[PDB]
């Protein structure tokens, strides 16, 4: 699955390891926001779900406007697991 497919299946032993603790991340930003997240409490990711289905939106104001527009679940779903080492 070259030049096609990449992310969806391909674990990568993150290169990113932070040295302030021992923790790990594909892509720098993850290990980027991760220390001015944690080591420090001023960067604080926006989680804000929807009420009438129940959608993931990292965005006070765009979750909001969807929710207007938003009709609802249509469907059961919200249920995953991958118990595994790696
Ligand atoms: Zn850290
Ligand atoms: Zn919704």
């Amino acid at each position: 699955g070259s030049s096609g497919s990449s992310g969806r299946t391909h674990t990568g032993e993150k290169p990113y390891a932070c040295s302030h603790c021992d923790k790990t991340f594909r892509q720098k930003q993850l290990l980027d926001m991760h220390f001015k997240r944690y080591h420090d409490p001023n960067f604080v990711p926006a989680a804000f779900v929807c009420s009438k289905c129940g959608k993931t939106f990292t965005r006070r104001n765009t979750m909001a406007r969807h929710a207007d527009n938003c009709a609802g679940p249509d469907g059961v779903e919200g249920e995953n697991s991958g118990p595994s080492s790696g």
